[PDB]
């Protein structure tokens, strides 16, 4: 349909929309009011997500950036998702762990830093200066997969076994798929074209298809969603 | 002042006004802490709908769309306010309920879908997309509609006579004027200039103002909001 | 580095950068489930003043403005700060006083429509309408101020001699530096250009390290936010 990543952003558009029809089917009839806290959370992700891919399929959520000289095409969708979509995932996190109030707090808070910052960045002038969005932004990330880590584990640890290992693995994964994301974009389009718009897009898919549909699996999957 | 319509916006942004007046000097002095809730809730919807007429009838909610070749009229304003506004509703009917969390969640996030989606669409180029986004967002008002018409009403069924017989009321008002906004957004400047821009505009006006004051008349003179 | 206001933007910069760090560093193994909420709160708030700063510094929170016919340097930025800004800090002071839900919402709706109307006025090109939105601005915040003056307060009177006196003297910090931002912007670029860039920026440099900093030392240093 003209550019060369729209076939990434068309896989991307079904399995988020396939996704998010599959929990919603699945979360059907479930009773238990904690469960229905973590399908309406873990399946609102994917929601967003598939409204986002459309509109950069679409071109809505494409836009031209200028620095470094040339011309830079940089979708801004992304960050409209990851806004709502990131600390939504910390929700699940934080309610599979009876976190405090105010490490949530805190936690959302440092997530809208990290991509509010990681947006301005995409969209500054000074090539130079988008660094610097990025080092703050990356510095957001750290202490939020600090506190995911450290803290909530050790709060995981007073539950019973089925969630003390599901937060185990949710862990892992969003440590693991969240670090990933400030690399591919310090090497891609939005800070070096070291790395095609072509192969990055399709990067964040797999990235973004595994941190919400893959997390959604995990969690939706196990019985650690009951209060028992 | 210029434009056809300014009439319908300053008649909405006086009604929107008045209304908000009225809900703050009715609920003075209230000191039940549901019923403060209620109020709170009720009273900051028409304010909110009023900052936001004002900027349509001052023409600065107001930006131009290319589309269909001609020029279009988008007031933008709308979905500012409805962004906040319909949740807001949305809670109104939940806590008369006493909806659960999970529910409420789901149906705010729906219903954030159901606006975003609505205003991308609203500024899409490409006037055959402008449809698709609006089928996303019709999709999201159904599913709303959905919860509350046979979910909510469940819940209210559990509550005493006064509750149950006010969220009827507000069900069937909301139910009725919601499905009636994607209708005329459709057959709009918004979607087919069957209707235009002054009719719709008169529409919306009379939609908006049954929405929040007339749904703000039915639940703030009922001793419904008092849990007893 | 340009702009002769720059100066006062790197010292803001500086000043919330380190006013977090120092919370940060201050609030590092507390406990308490009350005073978590507190120290996340109150940290939060430098933390988005620093990001807003420093797009300020470094030109990205600035644009151009027309009206009164000669060009207007408008920094939106103060408004995307304050935005979070001010509620959180309406929130400290609600958890203080342990307000009740009701009146904690209207107070958050009533800062959203106050710094969601300041914006819209900073941004008008009708350089009469620009007041239109500053009264109604003014007058949301005069209904926060009263609110926190005489419903807090009585509030705060139900509590243990520490809380009551550093919730005085917060709220009397208060009330007067949110009181000045109008005054300001009134006579400022945002208004007339009675007051040049220059010397404004110096004054809500003073204000908003005022309100964050020299607020947040205040209630981080006494024992009212342990709930003992
Ligand atoms: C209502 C919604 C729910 C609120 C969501 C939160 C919101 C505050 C923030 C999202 C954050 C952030 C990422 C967005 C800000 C970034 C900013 C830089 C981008 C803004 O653009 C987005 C605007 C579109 O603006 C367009 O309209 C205006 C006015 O009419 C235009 O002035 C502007 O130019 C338009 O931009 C579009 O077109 C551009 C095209 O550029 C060129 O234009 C020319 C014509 O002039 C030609 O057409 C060119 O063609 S050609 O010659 O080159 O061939 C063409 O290139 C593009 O470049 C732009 O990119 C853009 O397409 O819209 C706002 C979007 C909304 C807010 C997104 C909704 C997202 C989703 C549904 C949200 C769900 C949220 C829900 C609330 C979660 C609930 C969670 C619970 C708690 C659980
Ligand atoms: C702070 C606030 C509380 C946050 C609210 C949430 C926020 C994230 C989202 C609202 C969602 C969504 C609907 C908005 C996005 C849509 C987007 C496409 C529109 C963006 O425009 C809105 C901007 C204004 O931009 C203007 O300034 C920039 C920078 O200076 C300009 O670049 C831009 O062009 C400007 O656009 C205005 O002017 C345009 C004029 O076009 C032409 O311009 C030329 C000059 O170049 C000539 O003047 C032309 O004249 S002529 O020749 O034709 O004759 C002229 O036509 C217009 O076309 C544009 O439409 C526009 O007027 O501002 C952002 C608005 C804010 C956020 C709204 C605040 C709303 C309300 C108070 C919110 C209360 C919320 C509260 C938080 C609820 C709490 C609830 C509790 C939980 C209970
Ligand atoms: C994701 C984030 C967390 C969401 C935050 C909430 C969000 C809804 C609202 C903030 C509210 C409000 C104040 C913003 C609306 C006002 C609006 C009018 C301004 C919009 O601009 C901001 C956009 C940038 O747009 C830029 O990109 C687009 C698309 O590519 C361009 O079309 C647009 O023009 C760009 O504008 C920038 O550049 C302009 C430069 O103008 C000229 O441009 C030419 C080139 O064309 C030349 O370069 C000129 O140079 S020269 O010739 O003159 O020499 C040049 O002047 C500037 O004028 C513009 O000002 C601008 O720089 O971005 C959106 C910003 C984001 C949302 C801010 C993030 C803030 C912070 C990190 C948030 C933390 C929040 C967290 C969620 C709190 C959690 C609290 C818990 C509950 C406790
Ligand atoms: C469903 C989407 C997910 C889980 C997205 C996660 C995104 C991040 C962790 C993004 C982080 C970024 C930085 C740390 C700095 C560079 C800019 C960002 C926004 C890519
Ligand atoms: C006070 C305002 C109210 C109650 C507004 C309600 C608005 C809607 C239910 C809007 C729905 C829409 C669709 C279902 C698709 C087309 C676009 C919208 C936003 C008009
Ligand atoms: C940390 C920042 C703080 C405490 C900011 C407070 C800002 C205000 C109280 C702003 C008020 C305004 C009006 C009452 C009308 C004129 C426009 C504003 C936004 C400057
Ligand atoms: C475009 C529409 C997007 C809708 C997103 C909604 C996510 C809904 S999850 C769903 O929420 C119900 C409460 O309504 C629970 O009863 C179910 O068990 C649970 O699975
Ligand atoms: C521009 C200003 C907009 C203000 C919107 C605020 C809606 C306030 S409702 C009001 O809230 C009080 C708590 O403060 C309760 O005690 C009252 O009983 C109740 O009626
Ligand atoms: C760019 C990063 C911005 C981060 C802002 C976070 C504010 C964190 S306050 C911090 O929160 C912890 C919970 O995680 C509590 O345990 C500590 O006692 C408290 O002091």
């Amino acid at each position: 349909t003209g550019r060369p990543e729209w076939i990434w952003l068309a896989l991307g558009t079904a399995l988020m929309g396939l996704g998010t029809l599959y929990f919603l089917v699945k979360g059907m009839g479930v009773s238990d009011p904690d469960a229905k806290k973590f399908y309406a959370i873990t399946t609102l992700v994917p929601a967003i997500a598939f409204t986002m891919y459309l509109s950069m399929l679409l071109g809505y959520g494409l836009t031209m950036v200028p620095f470094g000289g040339e011309q830079n095409p940089i979708y801004w969708a992304r960050y409209a998702d990851w806004l709502f979509t990131t600390p939504l995932a910390l929700l699940d996190l934080a309610l599979l762990v009876d976190a405090d109030q105010g490490t949530i707090l805190a936690l959302v808070g440092a997530d809208g830093i990290m991509i509010g910052t990681g947006l301005v960045g995409a969209l500054t002038k000074v090539y130079s200066y988008r660094f610097v969005w990025w080092a703050i932004s990356t510095a957001a990330m750290l202490y939020i997969l600090y506190v995911l880590f450290f803290g909530f584990t050790s709060k995981a640890e007073s539950m019973r076994p089925e969630v003390a290992s599901t937060f185990k693995v949710l862990r892992n994964v969003t440590v693991v798929l969240w670090s990933a994301y400030p690399v591919v974009w310090l090497i891609g389009s939005e800070g070096a074209g070291i790395v095609p718009l072509n192969i990055e897009t399709l990067l964040f898919m797999v990235l973004d298809v595994s941190a919400k549909v893959g997390f959604g699996l995990i969690l939706l999957r196990s019985r650690a969603i009951f209060g028992e």
